[PDB]
């Protein structure tokens, strides 16, 4: 069923919370063992978000190998993302760990630091060129190269430096700074273009390790981006369009982490997004 004349069949019904609350009745369940053991309990910002065992990003060390993150592997539309939580003052080092292991290109980041009065993540990059970041128990450099600010989004060229074997990469720091404190953008429009500038960067092509998304919980926004992305390039290559069934693929990308998008407006938003991307 083309999925625009869902929409407005689902909106003129105002039906948004049955359809979100069925999904959330099928979203898969796994084991969260190392997420919920002892000595994992202030690498976690939430109680209630945790990676599966299955689906969880080990760091490359013997002591502690656990972060908050989930590797997402959409088969058919054959691409990988990994999802994590905004970094916490002691998962700072951790967090670029993983980006070095994983041989990301690009981290989106779909937050503020501070939103609501409340800190929503750390300060985890440099803010002048001349005032380099040391992680210390990762052993790495982080040095800010360049910074492009527009209206709803920074673009910032980031190198990372692994100070054990003296090899640089070049990260790009893609910032969406517009997401309102409460409910979700009227029109996708910038949340479209914030998409397409992520992929013009490489940042989501199959030569490079998975792309790191995250917000605050990396369950919410970070669902809103993979979904939107996953949907449209599968609309680009099924030879029907409209085969392209949302509720599906998010049902899918939820056997990987729990609680992707947050919300009955989100779950709208998202059709929003991919309804519009497709024109
Ligand atoms: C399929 C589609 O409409 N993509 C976009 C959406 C919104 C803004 C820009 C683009 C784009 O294509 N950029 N190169």
């Amino acid at each position: 069923m083309e999925m625009e004349k869902e929409f407005e069949q689902i909106d003129k019904s105002g039906s948004w919370a049955a359809i979100y609350q069925d999904i959330r009745h099928e979203a898969s369940d796994f084991p969260s063992r190392v997420a919920k053991l002892p000595k994992n309990k202030n690498r976690n910002r939430y109680r209630d978000v945790s990676p599966f065992d299955h689906s969880r990003i080990k760091l490359h060390q013997e002591d502690n190998d656990y972060i908050n993150a989930s590797l997402i592997k959409m088969e058919e539309a054959q691409r990988s993302y990994i999802l994590t939580q905004g970094p916490l003052p002691n998962t700072v080092g951790h967090f670029w760990e993983m980006v070095w292991e994983q041989k990301s290109r690009g981290v989106v980041m779909l937050n503020r630091v501070m939103e609501k009065g409340s800190l929503k993540c750390a300060q985890y990059w440099p803010q002048k060129e001349e005032k380099e970041m040391i992680f210390e128990d990762t052993n790495l450099k982080l040095t800010l190269i360049s910074e492009d600010i527009k209206s709803y989004y920074t673009v910032r060229q980031l190198e990372l430096e692994n100070l054990t074997t003296q090899e640089t990469r070049e990260i790009l720091h893609f910032h969406y700074t517009t997401w309102p404190d409460f409910g979700v953008p009227e029109s996708p429009a910038s949340f479209l273009n914030f998409l397409f500038k992520v992929r013009e960067s490489g940042s989501l092509s199959p030569e490079h390790g998975p792309v790191v998304v995250h917000c605050s919980a990396g369950i919410g926004r970070s669902g809103t981006f993979c979904l939107a992305d996953t949907c449209l390039l599968l609309m680009d290559k099924r030879k029907d369009p409209s085969s392209v069934d949302i509720k599906k693929v998010l049902l899918e990308m939820r056997k990987f982490r729990m609680g992707l998008i947050q919300t009955a407006d989100q779950l709208r938003f998202s059709y929003l997004a991919v309804i519009e991307g497709a024109k």
